[PDB]
């Protein structure tokens, strides 16, 4: 679910999902169009595509379970949708962690008109 994803983000990065990743660049938090602004935005682009691989799942609300094995996120077995949603969220959280070194506040609340053109998943 979106709240679990937010918690995973905070755990991974130490940033609050809202406002750090809810309106960032072209693809974080609301998605749509455009060339992703930077690596963090590409994490969200890929996450959006990941959700898009699951048209009959409901990632905003469906809850999954995961644990930590040392640092590492391990998705625990639920329904097929929950397993796949968890793997999408795990990847995005890891991606955000891997790109914290570039994260730029200038891309928070990024205006929609600066995001044009379709980029295929």
């Amino acid at each position: 679910s979106l709240l679990e994803f937010g918690k995973m983000i905070l755990e991974e990065t130490g940033k609050l999902a809202i406002p750090s990743y809810s309106s960032y660049g072209c693809y974080c938090g609301w998605g749509g169009k455009g060339t992703p602004k930077d690596a963090t935005d590409r994490c969200c682009f890929v996450h959006d595509c990941c959700y898009g691989n699951l048209p009959d799942c409901n990632p905003k609300s469906d809850r999954y379970k995961y644990k930590r094995v040392n640092g590492a996120i391990v998705c625990e077995k639920g329904t097929s949708c929950e397993n796949r949603i968890c793997e999408c969220d795990k990847a995005a959280a890891i991606c955000f962690r891997q790109n914290l070194n570039t994260y730029s506040k200038k891309y928070m609340l990024y205006p929609d008109f600066l995001c044009k053109g379709e980029l295929k998943c």
